[PDB]
DNA sequence: AAGGATCCAA
DNA sequence: TTGGAGCCTT
């Protein structure tokens, strides 16, 4: 059910229209949010790094958990994320998400190869 | 400004 | 051996 809506993501024309690796990183995010706002919540309070916050409802609870971050807004979503961070942390965050909300590894490595 | 590999710390 | 984030090229 959710699998199909990535998957179709991953195809979908303006996933490839994104040219780098946080616009990517957003929409899946934004998308699976959409997919079910609940799961995502509670992968979410569960996703946190050794002293930065990554999701906050507000900014500033981003921008006081750690130097430099770069919060950007979740599309569609209530969210803010930090943005300072390399494409191998934004798959493991990705990761954590979609493992939360159950999904099959396969499918998941499929995703971060793409961000 | 912004992105994110690179590098350093714990 | 995971995570933070100043830093320098877009």
């Amino acid at each position: 059910p959710l699998g199909s809506a990535m998957r179709e993501l991953l195809l979908s024309d303006e996933y490839a229209e994104q040219k780098r690796a946080v616009n990517r990183f957003m929409l899946l995010l934004s998308t699976l949010y959409s997919l079910d706002a609940q799961a995502f919540a509670e992968a979410t309070e569960s996703l946190h790094g050794r002293t930065r916050v990554y999701f906050a409802a507000d900014e500033q609870t981003l921008l006081k958990n750690g130097n430099q971050t770069k919060p950007k807004h979740v599309p569609g979503t209530p969210y803010w994320v930090i943005t300072n961070t390399n494409t191998g942390r934004k798959c493991s965050m990705i990761e954590h998400i979609m493992q939360s909300m159950q999904f099959p590894a396969e499918l998941i490595e499929k995703v971060c190869g793409t961000i």
